[PDB]
């Protein structure tokens, strides 16, 4: 056990292994940045709030642990240490948790910088990267969006912050929705992976043009500006929409047929063009997957069959699960003692 200090910042007591130096505060918990000076790298140091105040938290706070611990992947973010002060389950409550501190995310990339379809190329090429991955282990990102996206200033991308929603959140004109699969925005039916491809179609798009694909006021304002490009379903997706009603709202609307991409996304490289008429699809049977995507001819730059790797298999079981709060923490506290750092 290492030696740890205690300090009060911002109104928060903060107890941490004496590695771990300089923290500073930076805003489901609080954050410090940090020097970790047994690697010499900067360090978010996360501080859970409340982790095992109620059954959805506890289960909550194990869930992120266990995905977290599993995810080592060049384009994922991934854990470095997790630590607790209890010396035994009788006293356990806090729980800390640390991974590389992270820089400019998309967003700043986009809005402020002029991207070659080139940088384009090589951006896109390691978010599908990072998603073969992660589905291989069938994990579904969910919350796939330009903020949730680190870059570099050598151009190298991280995906973070896995989806673990409020209804207020998804409200209005708000960038949260802007980024969502159509049939998980509108809860249209039991969704499956693609719906992180659909996501990576509306970053890619704004990358080219500068601009938000689908900026929607509201949810069916938003809806409307997607059928307007993909075109109205046809009695096929209709069939696997759950609500009567939902189908009763689509059928409402006059029949659009879908546009034509190169007029859209106008001077794209017909490559690119190609791609995201083949994961902008309504129907999510048919989109692309991620590990069809890496082997399109706009990646020939880049795809490596022999350096795009799987994951080790993720056991989910525990989330069919029912247990009182104190078994979740019990389970919690024996994934805190068990972690081992990478190299
Ligand atoms: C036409 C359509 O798909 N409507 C949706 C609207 C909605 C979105 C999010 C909800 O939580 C609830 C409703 C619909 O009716 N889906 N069942
Ligand atoms: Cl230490
Ligand atoms: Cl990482
Ligand atoms: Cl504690
Ligand atoms: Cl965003
Ligand atoms: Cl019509
Ligand atoms: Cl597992
Ligand atoms: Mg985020």
């Amino acid at each position: 056990r290492p030696t740890f200090y205690r300090q009060e910042l911002n109104k928060t007591i903060w107890e941490v292994p004496e590695r771990y130096q300089n923290l500073s505060p930076v805003g489901y918990g609080s954050v410090c940045a940090a020097f970790d000076t047994k690697t010499g790298h900067r360090v978010a140091v996360k501080k859970l709030s409340r982790p095992f105040q109620s059954i959805i938290h506890a289960k909550r706070t194990y869930r992120e642990l266990r995905l977290l611990k599993h995810m080592k992947h060049e384009n994922v973010i991934g854990l470095l240490d997790v630590f607790t002060p209890a010396r035994s389950l009788e006293e356990f409550n806090d729980v800390y948790l640390v991974t590389h501190l992270m820089g400019a995310d998309l967003n700043n990339i986009v809005k402020c910088q002029k991207l070659t379809d080139d940088h384009v190329q090589f951006l896109i090429y390691q978010i599908l990267r990072g998603l073969k991955y992660i589905h291989s282990a069938d994990i579904i990102h969910r919350d796939l969006k330009p903020s949730n996206l680190a870059v570099n200033e050598d151009c190298e991308l991280k995906i973070l912050d896995f989806g673990l929603h409020t209804d207020d959140e998804m409200t209005g004109y708000v960038a949260t929705r802007w980024y969502r699969a159509p049939e998980i925005m509108l809860n249209w039916m039991h969704y499956n992976q693609t719906v992180d491809i659909w996501s990576v179609g509306c970053i890619m798009a704004e990358l080219l043009t500068g601009r938000t694909l689908f900026p929607g006021t509201d949810h069916i304002d938003q809806l409307k500006l997607i059928l307007r490009l993909v075109g109205t379903p046809g009695a096929e997706l209709l069939k696997k929409i759950s609500s009567e009603s939902a189908r009763n709202y689509i059928q409402s609307l006059a029949q659009m047929p879908k546009m034509n991409f190169a007029n859209v996304f106008i001077g794209a490289n017909p490559l690119a063009v190609d791609l995201l008429e083949k994961m902008l699809v309504l129907d999510s049977d048919k989109r692309i997957t991620a590990a069809q995507a890496l082997a399109h001819a706009y990646f020939a730059q880049y795809h490596d069959p022999d350096d795009e790797p799987v994951a080790d298999p993720y056991d989910q079981s525990f989330e069919s699960r029912d247990l009182l709060i104190d078994e979740w923490k019990s389970l919690t506290y024996d994934e805190v003692i068990s972690f081992v750092p990478p190299p």
